[PDB]
């Protein structure tokens, strides 16, 4: 019982992917407390044209104005499940749509999308079927956990700089001035809840959103959202080519699924300053590698994701929230399955299961 991941197996036409619609949202505050509203959403506020160029110190405030989320707490699907519980009757699709859907985090689907091209980091996905619905929840691999606990200082500062970039580009109110004098607190998050469909697989997923563009042409979410990214400055065509082949694939897969149309990138120099910005429309990212022998192909990404969802659906036969089918993958191998029950892999909490049962 295994699933192959080589790109040439998935090189056919681009599958059907239904335009995502936003069903709702939720926020996590500076204490990581859930709120069923948009209080955490920030507003895109880039450097005023006809003014000084970007000149952002991404090291400013590290580490004495840094409040990092405690990554030892494994929340799994818990926050999305709370949202689903509070909106289960109000769900679209009519009677039984949820029973035919797959529920997960946007980032879990992103990892599936990139799997045919991924050569460094493996993953594990726990799957449980409950009342027809297939739930997918990532499990930290042993290697990932050891790498997290032993994170070098350079990597921890690099991670801070990406969060700090958002503080220079976003404001708490529309049209407001960004305020970098405050704290970077990575417990704070605004999450969009979206519905889509990949082939014949209905999807319900949530993803954290960086900011909202109030000046965006369309007011209908998710089309007004903006993704913010940093990357090292590049100086040669070879460096840009490596960026197109490896980094843009990850950016595309993250923003394509929720229908975020623009990624705004700040390019940081060796001293940690962002002195240039570039906008990458999600739907044009593949153009950079369309004629590249070493490029990626969104059809392969999407066809593999569809194949995995079919593979997962047919593998997970039992409707049991205590039962976990664990899907494991390492680069160059197939996705393999093992079966487990209860702790530690079981991830649907009793408060969700009991409420849905009653
Ligand atoms: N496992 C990880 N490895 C490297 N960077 C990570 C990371 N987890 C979080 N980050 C940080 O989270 C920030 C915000 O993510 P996102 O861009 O997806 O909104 C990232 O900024 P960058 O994306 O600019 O690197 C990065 O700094
Ligand atoms: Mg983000
Ligand atoms: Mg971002």
């Amino acid at each position: 019982p295994s699933l192959r991941t080589q790109p040439s197996l998935y090189s056919g036409p681009f599958p059907f992917y239904r335009r995502p619609s936003e069903l709702g949202c939720f926020s996590l505050d500076a204490q990581r407390q859930y709120h069923g509203d948009a209080r955490a959403l920030r507003y895109y506020s880039p450097p005023p044209i006809n003014g000084p160029g970007p000149d952002f110190d991404l090291r400013d405030g590290y580490p004495d104005r840094y409040q990092p989320r405690d990554e030892e707490v494994q929340e799994r699907l818990d926050h999305l499940l709370r949202w689903v519980l509070e909106h289960r009757n109000q769900l679209e699709g009519g009677p039984g749509w949820l029973a035919g859907a797959t529920v997960t985090w946007r980032g879990h689907l992103t990892k599936l999308l990139t799997t045919p091209y991924e050569r460094q980091e493996g993953w594990q996905l726990a799957a449980s079927r409950f009342q027809g619905t297939l739930y997918l929840s990532e499990v930290e691999t042993p290697a990932a956990r050891a790498q997290r606990l032993a994170r070098p200082p350079l990597l921890r500062e690099l991670m801070y700089m990406g969060y700090k970039f958002e503080q220079y580009m976003c404001a708490d109110k529309p049209g407001g001035s960004p305020d970098p004098s405050g704290e970077v607190n990575t417990n704070v998050a605004y999450c969009s809840v979206l519905r889509s469909r990949l082939g014949n697989h209905p999807l319900l997923f949530s993803g954290a959103v960086d900011c909202l563009n109030p000046q965006a042409p369309c007011t209908q979410p998710p089309s007004c959202y903006v993704e913010l990214k940093t990357s090292k400055e590049m100086h040669s065509p070879g460096q840009w080519r490596s960026f197109y082949r490896h980094k843009l694939l990850k950016w595309w897969a993250q923003s394509f699924l929720p229908g975020v149309p623009h990624v705004v990138a700040g390019f940081r120099n060796p001293e940690g300053f962002v002195c240039s910005l570039k906008t990458f429309p999600t739907m044009e990212m593949f153009e950079n590698v369309r004629n590249d022998r070493e490029g990626w192909n969104p059809s392969v990404c999407m066809n593999f994701c569809a194949a995995f969802l079919s593979f997962a659906q047919s593998t997970v036969v039992q409707d049991d929230p205590r039962l976990v089918h664990l899907f494991s993958w390492e680069p160059g191998g197939p996705v393999t399955v093992s079966v487990h029950r209860d702790a530690p892999y079981a991830f649907l909490p009793s408060w969700y299961v009991e409420t849905m049962t009653q």
